[PDB]
């Protein structure tokens, strides 16, 4: 699991409290994307409905704040390629003595990332050193894309 600022928080609270209401303190769905795209992200059409059914529902007829902004980082888990990583390694780096060669990753962070490069390996590869066996291990390397 993936760590989240407070303060960014701060500012979920900055949109959905703007449309708060006088129950539970909840808002709907059109305008809760407005905290969603406060952060500098945005959500789907047709999942306001599902996700947000998930945590607005229990017969309100609207969203709360506590589990909208748990779900929020699901959604961020949706558009994630660096939650892909760690599952695409177990298939490509495990190759014999553990540790992965030089040639695959190329292949894995590319499998995961759609606009993730070649370059982006060269880039992490500079670190990695790479000489010496000609291959890396998954610690130093992926753990790159977890730093950088």
């Amino acid at each position: 699991a993936d760590q989240l600022t407070e303060e960014q928080i701060a500012e979920f609270k900055e949109a959905f409290s703007l449309f708060a209401k006088d129950g539970d303190g909840t808002i709907t769905t059109k305008e809760l994307g407005t905290v969603m795209r406060s952060l500098g992200q945005n959500p789907t059409e047709a999942e306001l409905q599902d996700m947000i059914n998930e945590v607005a529902a229990d017969g309100n007829g609207t969203i709360d704040f506590p589990e909208f902004l748990t779900m929020m980082a699901r959604k961020m888990k949706d558009t994630d390629s660096e939650e892909e990583i760690r599952e695409a390694f177990r298939v490509f780096a495990k190759d014999g003595n553990g540790y992965i060669s030089a040639a695959e990753l190329r292949h894995v962070m590319t499998n995961l990332g759609e606009k993730l490069t070649d370059e982006e390996v060269d880039e992490m590869i500079r670190e990695a050193a790479i000489d010496g066996d000609g291959q890396v291990n998954y610690e130093e390397f992926v753990q790159m894309m977890t730093a950088k």
